[PDB]
């Protein structure tokens, strides 16, 4: 059936509901929810449920016109009162969405009409508009479908105005989609995804060859690295990298010792030799990375030292530092205690195993014990979120988060970031800072606190950065060249088209 697709991912998509964060998959709540303006590649947006919009001079009220040919896919209307409703909603549970600024300025949302809504923000938030764009958590379910009149507590059906329906939900096993057929702009050419849950990398890797499905749209360990690179080989499939749109990179915990000293961490970043890991374990498919954001990330081109492969550094580093080698063994000891490391991933990620394995041999190289630990990616969240982890994976999160909505997360659990950060004596300073940089209008300002703040969180060598990653993609040549959405979590269901 050539206009109906299959798929495959981890995990289910979730309740679905717009305004909680996982169990709920981003990819599926951007394909039933919509914003009111829409990010786009070159980092503007556009007018997408508001048709249009103005500002007083003082720029802290925002008037959005709202277009009146929109439905919710169960016929309800979207309109001001629908939007307002959702926007209380998720205030009503603000403390949850706090790492977002805009979570934090929003102080009133008023409906004025059927067609228009009234926005009040506290100051001037310039993010304000790429904000509202993000997957989450400010898109809209219809009224109806509030459970209490909140969502923060459940919700009752998926009901969005986006292009696509849940149609079905079998756990551990598969999510159906369907076509809205009464949606506002264009229809898709596909009428029905289905997402096949597959958590282990080689079996999504044979449900493709098998022919079982005919697409895999993800980041980088979606596929095995060395099954994607024979893909790319092989005339039968067709398949894609996108430029590098996030980094990976391990938070280093410098709340907990070993990793809370900055000699450990500084070895450790010498330790790796990221060269020969890209080239052998990832099969040249990413770039080096040496700093927490790549020189393309709009702020980030500060020209920081990268921390090159010395294991000999590295061991004088750890020598210095107290940890010494017994007779006769190769773990280094300080004071009785031998240098253990805990290093978390998420089990589902063939990226993540594939570097954890490559990084704790080169750990050892210098008298380092590296223990990995693959879990479910619930419990690596919340790993992130409460600081029970030595080195965690962790990942930047692309346009248009890096770096100002990045930053702002680290002021709060949310992320492994707040947590990692805790052992630094200029930690409440980099928060300071980034309350700043999010509030600033000067322009040399602006770029004054982001180099203090990234030179800072580089100098004392809070992370281990590995690699660029890309986006990745895997299909059957009918459906021909797949296009990237501006927003990495993102898949443009709606732009792909049978043969
Ligand atoms: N992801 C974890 C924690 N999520 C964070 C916020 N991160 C953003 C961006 C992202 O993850 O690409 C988001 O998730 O929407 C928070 O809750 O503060 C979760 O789902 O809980
Ligand atoms: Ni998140």
């Amino acid at each position: 059936a050539p206009d109906e697709i299959t798929t495959a991912w981890p995990v289910n998509v979730g309740p679905l509901n717009p305004h909680l964060y996982t169990p709920n998959q981003m990819f599926a709540q951007s394909m039933v929810y919509e914003p009111l303006v829409k990010y786009q590649a070159d980092g503007s947006v556009i007018p997408w449920l508001a048709k249009s919009w103005t500002h007083s001079e003082d720029g802290k009220t925002w008037t959005f016109t709202l277009r009146d040919d929109v439905k919710f896919s169960n016929g309800e209307p979207f309109d001001a009162e629908a939007a307002a409703e959702n926007f209380r909603a998720v205030l009503d549970n603000r403390q949850r969405h706090a790492w977002l600024e805009l979570a934090n300025q929003i102080v009133d949302v008023k409906a004025l009409s059927k067609t228009e809504l009234q926005i009040t923000l506290k100051s001037a938030y310039y993010p304000f508009l790429q904000e509202l764009a993000l997957p989450r958590p400010f898109r809209f379910i219809a009224p109806s479908q509030f459970k209490n009149h909140e969502t923060m507590n459940g919700i009752k059906a998926p009901i969005g105005t986006g292009p696509w329906i849940l149609q079905e939900s079998k756990l551990n096993q598969y999510d159906v989609f369907v076509r809205n057929e009464n949606y506002w702009g264009e229809k898709p050419a596909i009428k029905k995804i289905t997402f096949n849950v597959i958590p282990d990398p080689t079996t999504r890797a044979v449900a493709f060859e098998t022919g079982d499905i005919d697409l895999l749209y993800g980041n980088e360990g979606l596929l095995p690295l060395d099954t994607f690179a024979r893909f790319s080989q092989n005339p039968a499939y067709h398949t894609q990298l996108s430029q590098p749109i996030e980094t990976v990179m391990l938070a280093l915990n410098t709340a907990k010792a070993p990793t809370n000293e900055l000699a450990v961490r500084e070895a450790l970043n010498y330790a790796v030799n990221k060269k020969s890991l890209i080239d052998n374990a990832l099969y040249g498919t990413q770039q080096v990375a040496d700093t927490l954001f790549a020189p393309s990330v709009p702020y980030a081109n500060l020209g920081l030292k990268p921390s090159q492969y010395d294991p000999q550094k590295a061991k004088a580093l750890l020598e210095k530092a107290g940890w010494t080698l017994p007779a006769g063994k190769d773990i280094r000891e300080k004071n009785g205690q031998p240098l253990r490391i805990e290093l978390s991933f998420i089990g589902t990620d063939a990226l993540s195993k594939s570097m954890a394995e490559i990084i704790q041999a080169d750990m050892r190289q210098i008298g380092a014990d590296v223990s990995l630990i693959g879990e479910e990616e619930s419990s690596i969240y919340a790993r992130q979120r409460d600081g029970r982890f030595g080195m965690i994976f962790h990942r930047t999160w692309g346009a248009p988060y890096d770096p100002h909505a990045f930053l702002s997360s680290m002021r709060v659990p949310s992320h492994a970031d707040f947590q990692a950060q805790q052992g630094l004596a200029d930690k409440p300073l980099i928060d300071k800072e980034i309350g700043e940089v999010l509030a600033t209008h000067d322009e040399t300002q602006r770029q004054a606190l982001y180099r203090d703040i990234l030179t800072r969180l580089h100098d004392e060598a809070v992370y281990l950065p590995i690699s660029y990653i890309s986006m990745m993609v895997v299909s059957k040549p009918e459906l021909g060249n797949i296009p990237y959405a501006p927003i990495a979590t993102e898949i443009p269901f709606e732009q792909i088209k049978p043969v």
